[PDB]
RNA sequence: GGGACGGGUGAAACAGGAUGAUCCCGCCGAGACCGCCGGCCGCGCAGGCGCCUGCCAAGACCGCCUCUGUCAAUCAAGGGCGAAGGCCGGGGGCUAGAAGGCGAUCAGACACCACCGUAUUCCCGGCCGUAAACGGUGCCGCCCCGCGGCCGGCGCGCGCGUCCCGCCGGCCGCCCAGGGAAACCGGGAGGCUCCGGGCUCUGGGGGGAGUAUGGCCGCAAGGCUGAAACUUGAAGGCAUUGACGGAGGGGUACCACCAGACGUGGAGUCUGCGGCUCAAUCUGACCCAACGCGCGCACCUCACCAGGCCCGGACGCGCGGAGGACCGACAGCCGGGCGCGCUUUCGCGAUCGCGCGGGCGGUGGUGCAUGGCCGCUCCCAGCCCGUGGCGCGAGCCGUCUGCUCCAUUGCGACAACGAGCGAGACCCCGGCCGCGGGCGCCGCGGGACGGCCCGCGCGAGCGGGAGGACGGCGGGGCGAUAGCAGGUCUGUGAUGCCCUCAGACGCCCUGGGCCGCACGCGCGCUACACUGGCGGGGCCAGCCGGCGCCCGCGAGGACGCGCGGAGCCCCCGCCGUGGCCGGGACCGCGGGCUGGAACGCCCCCGCGCACCAGGAAUGUCUUGUAGGCGCCCGCCCCCACCGCG
């Protein structure tokens, strides 16, 4: 399914704000555990917590490749120069 | 010259062609016209103005230390010009073309379309004197934010280019203030309720009516001037929201189509529906959004028809009542039958009776008085809030003239910012795996997410390929705001207002009807046969589920115990294109079941209607789907061609 609504978007995001480090790009595993953490989030349901994973892991892609609009992924130390 | 069609239309048909058409070339004649350049260019009082050459007069503007000295502005009466069409008298006669004719189209078409064609269109002389003759805005005059284009003339500066800086006049575009009902104007429609520059003309709700009667002009057609009676409560202007469009641009769906399939409409029958009938054949619903639907009519159900018992009249006031209120019965008749009623003669005892008030009850009416529940708009994707801003205001922005999505699903912008419902999310079912448990396979979890590769795309996301039980909304449920005079008072101790209320529409019994049939159609069933019918045999389902022995051909029956699954299909044979063994409607004896009671339902023998694939018309459908085959439940004393599965 290509439905991707607003709410997947808005979590996956600060997900990914709030939590870099522990996470890889293209994984769906990882990705899929770290949302299922306690300290993360919260996710009542299964497929929730999957599709979230996957936007999850198609927005760090298409970051690592290259900065993404809207996102604070703490990127000023290589500009602040 | 050459040899067969040409013309014309959406498609055709009238007219032209072996008398040589259409087509190519050349020549001849006449009369109209003045193209591409041609324009937010220009000229003219307006109407209007475009070939070459030449002639005649005229005009605004610019430049000027040229002349005069108020000679000016506007205007009834009066005068002149005045598109096209039209008229009088003469010319000329190619195009087009009122009238007229003819061919199509149409229900009709004397109209739109095709073809032929008179006046007219052209010139001269003269009448007419009207146009959305529009900038729908009178002439003269002053002030007035800013930017820009073009035309003509003049001047300034320089690095001399047809440069840029100005002046006058003219034609235009946008626009700050300001104005206005607003659209809009802003080279005023500004400087005006803070309401006075000068001159002229017109109007006073809509029709009657620019009509009648007079007058003037005109050859005429007609023009200028121009009432009343009577009638009427609105007619109009600018703008807003919806609905509609034989309007435009994007999208979408087997209740739309393409490609195909299976059908219906043809016959007989089941069932419901209108009509006809009867004593009654009780009713509701009429495009999708009424017509096997309001869950199986011998009695009840049941409302309708013909007839009969009962009060089951609560509760308060007056009266009477045990020196007897009210209620039953043997026998015999009449009555379908009953002590219903009739002829006597016995019984019981205040549980009351009569009049007045007032109840209860009713498948009685109004669904256009109502609640609730359904259907439809809607097999959609839309709907609203707070702050702020634009408008006098109804209203608008938010809520998208971009790209994607099945989807107001998302990306990216924007006088908008920030939220919510709806959508998705969610619940049930099934497919693969793990753990546990277990009379009987049933409890808890995992798993799939546009995740991976490749292309593109800023992106959202699109196309392909993999591995995987399953690959991109697998099937159902729930279902926004607003609304319909949709259906239901015949579902109810849900109901407002009317009408029934002791010879009752109350309640109970006996029969009958709802099924009656010259007729039109809606959902279905069975068949038209060899891809078949008949006989014997073998054999596998799921929602789920009860069997033995003995009689009887069978249907069924008498006993006694707890135990259990089919059609198609496959195999062997008969038939052999004949309305024949296809098809089994209709009808005639008989044996049984249900039930108080067959009109209902099964079995046996016999008889053996149409029907040879069904016209105009029309329905449903994309994987375990269509179609074919059968099996269980609902209502039900018996009964499924129905419906949910
Ligand atoms: C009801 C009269 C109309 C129908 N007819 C005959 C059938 C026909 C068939 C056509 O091709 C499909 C056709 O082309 C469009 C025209 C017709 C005529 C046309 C009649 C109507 C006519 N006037 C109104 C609208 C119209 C539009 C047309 O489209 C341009 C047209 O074609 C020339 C003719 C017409
Ligand atoms: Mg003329
Ligand atoms: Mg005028
Ligand atoms: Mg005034
Ligand atoms: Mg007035
Ligand atoms: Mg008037």
């Amino acid at each position: 399914g290509k439905v991707r609504t607003k709410t997947i978007k808005r979590a996956a995001r600060k997900i990914v704000e709030n939590n870099y480090e522990s996470l890889k790009p293209k994984d769906f595993q990882n990705n899929k555990a770290i949302c299922s953490k306690r300290n993360v989030a919260i996710i009542p349901s299964k497929r929730l917590r999957n599709k979230v994973a996957g936007y999850v892991t198609t927005l760090m892609n298409r970051v690592v490749k290259g900065p993404v609009h809207g996102i604070s992924l703490r990127l000023q130390e290589e500009e602040r120069e």
